[PDB]
């Protein structure tokens, strides 16, 4: 409780799964949160089910889209003060093989996971730095930043993309006293209700061979380790991978 | 608060430094604590220190002792109940290089930082098992269990043994449903009162080419991250390494 | 000697500096090899210093150019017959942190760096797969695809991606039984002209603090592991990482 | 062919399996070997069956002895000159997990895992820094150094121990100017004769959930790899990790 007092915080992808329970525990712990998504009836009504509007809005955004950010941190500047806090958890999957990836495909899932990523952190950087906010960029990677799946191709590559890039930002904020760290937070399996919609998906991802444990992991999981990267806790941890798995990476 | 509520904890190494800052946030949460340490004098003062008998007591102990440890988990039993937490955090650094090390080094070095934490894993797992506690061993390691560093040989090879025998651990708990976690730590260049004993040492850690922070750490860095692993919100967590080093091993 | 032999090899950036010891230890061995590079006065030269028509060719080609990627495949086929081996060694660099890259040095860098490793892995694993050629494609990573620089943002996503993408590929080859390999393979400060050309970059590069060994590297440390990933001895070696920098990332 | 001219090369456990390939080309390729074992009648006949004691000879001892260290440093320099080249190829596996290790078993399994290893690296250090030898130190680990296995508990701690040692010493040496290299090899599964005399382990082993390529790899696998470490060819490699595993640790 208070973990996060006076933190606000922009959450991309947040009115679903993973994204929408760190938007949860980080209003739990104090934090004013901004939540971004596609569509506006899903995210307004996600932002009501979480609390009221001194503590979390939405705003309608694409992370691919570079002018939209400015407009992003501008509304959320004006709702609820300087922003202390981003959590790049927008992103989208291609089940392609590197070899049965099409260029548009390609194109079109660097767009979101590593175009709109960098867009995020470049601006997360010149907006945070120099202002005593204790700033914190939380980069969303995966197990897929660590470890290749045959049919994760491109999902693979901005993944560990990903991964890298937010060492570089870390390394340059640190040197530079900008009062900024940038780390990396690597889900396992987790469960979502898309999981859910696809019938024996978690039936195979829960098998021993991928998911130790011998089942998979639930949204919590991954908001608790954002808490603690979004608070002062955490203000010697920069440039680190995170990883919350189940085994998966361990074996 | 209340984030360790119901949990039963030793830590090796516990009056001083790291260890004592790991055992006071502990007990702020809820947890019963038993830290042990070398010497009474130090140990009964430092628990004292923290909390009543009833939250935290001391156990002399040398982690090397293998017959002691079975001694440590009765006394912490009869005293606060069923053990679901162990971190073995007691170690010993030797500053010289593989070509100056003696047998003799090499081998005080090893009983305490790789043997300790071999006798406090394979107990932990054979007493915590089966049990429902939601159970968690955090084995620590530091930088140099994933980089190299000229004067310290014996303590590299100590902690990159215990950084992958924590996952040889991890696994057969997951597998077998033990109900039991493990995981290690990784702290960078922490201030501590020995280190205060060595003029300019700290000025040396704080150099740009090793800390990019610029600065070195505190002892509650190392806590605050010991209290996410010890309690439930990182039950999905097994066989990972956990980095908290101001950037030192991004570079 | 003949360790390569039978082997056709296209190399991507082939007529300078890495690229061109490669090809020079390529045909040394026993390979028929296709250089590429933008500019023909250059490339044309650099293949008659190597050997005759019969042994190395030029072509011209961009490696961000997806539809020249078919015509080099066709032109190496017609020229030398089936393809066993591809080096994407092409590869530019930008001096500027993320927070100061512009949208326009990004796109530009990930066309030459990412994409095109992309198109030619993609291509390479269509038209190498099930021909018995014993298949190696060897894409050209580097320190920046482990450790950050505050000065290399879109390089270290770059080569961080080349790095999680290529053990995708090589995955997928050895599931599908394809007979190609994948492998990265990351070298750290190397000597060229262009190094040459800056007066005391080799100077800040060798110090100790970045290049344990206190001097750089040469083209043919570099062309000498490229001929064990291309050749048969290495047959078992898939989805790993090869580096040779000095010690650079080591401490 | 000549790689190795002039070299001298030092294998420990190197009359069977993976050392005896090692030996086997290390010789092809001009370099005096001499080998190591625990029984005469085995390792006379190994050495006769590589070459004539000109150029191969064997050296009764057990890596786990100190002494027998320096008899056989004195021993190979009476016979062939002095050391150049120092394989640490030695070991033995226990199956069982950390929970079921007996202390017995620890540290019988860390004598020569472990100790041994050290012995060596020191004493090679040693002997060979300094001479214009161009010395290299290649330290015997395997894929059990990188993950865990949850019944190599014993074995996954010495192979991780050995892994971050190395680096150690690779610094010092490189910092000092030593003209000594340090680098660790790590063999996945390997079909040897003692695989052979377990029926159906080869089959295990060579699951896709295991390794990738759907089989196991042979000694030689791992003699070429130790070939381009113990030539001039690699003068710009230390402190990296080589992995030749069919694809083990990709996923
Ligand atoms: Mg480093
Ligand atoms: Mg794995």
């Amino acid at each position: 409780s208070n973990r996060l007092d006076g933190k606000v915080a922009i959450i991309t992808g947040g009115t679903l799964g993973i994204g929408l329970a760190i938007a949860t525990k980080f209003v739990e712990e104090g934090a004013k949160v901004m939540i971004t998504g596609r569509h506006s009836d899903v995210g307004e009504k996600a932002a009501k089910s979480v609390g009221t509007p001194d503590q979390i809005q939405f705003f309608q955004h694409d992370s691919s889209d570079e002018d939209g950010w400015t407009k992003l941190f501008d509304a959320t500047e004006k709702a609820f003060g300087p922003v202390s806090t981003l959590v790049n958890n927008a992103g989208i999957a291609v089940n392609k093989s590197v070899e049965e990836t099409t260029t548009a495909e390609w194109r079109k899932l660097l767009a979101v996971n590593l175009d709109g990523v960098f867009f995020g952190t470049r601006l997360g950087i010149q907006r945070m730095k120099n202002k005593g906010l204790g700033a914190s960029i939380i980069n969303m990677s995966s197990i897929e930043g660590f470890v290749g799946d045959p049919s994760l191709g491109a999902y693979n590559a901005s993944k560990g993309a990903v991964r890298i890039m937010s060492k570089s930002a870390a390394l340059d904020c640190a040197l530079k006293d900008y009062d900024v760290r940038v780390n990396t937070v690597h889900p396992g399996y987790i469960k979502t209700p898309l999981v859910d919609d696809l019938p024996g998906a978690e039936e195979a991802m829960s098998q021993r061979t991928k998911t130790p444990m011998g089942h998979i992991g639930e949204p919590n999981d991954i908001a608790y380790i954002c808490v603690y990267l979004a608070s002062n806790e955490s203000k010697f941890a920069t440039g680190s991978e995170f990883v919350v798995d189940g085994g998966y990476t361990a074996q």
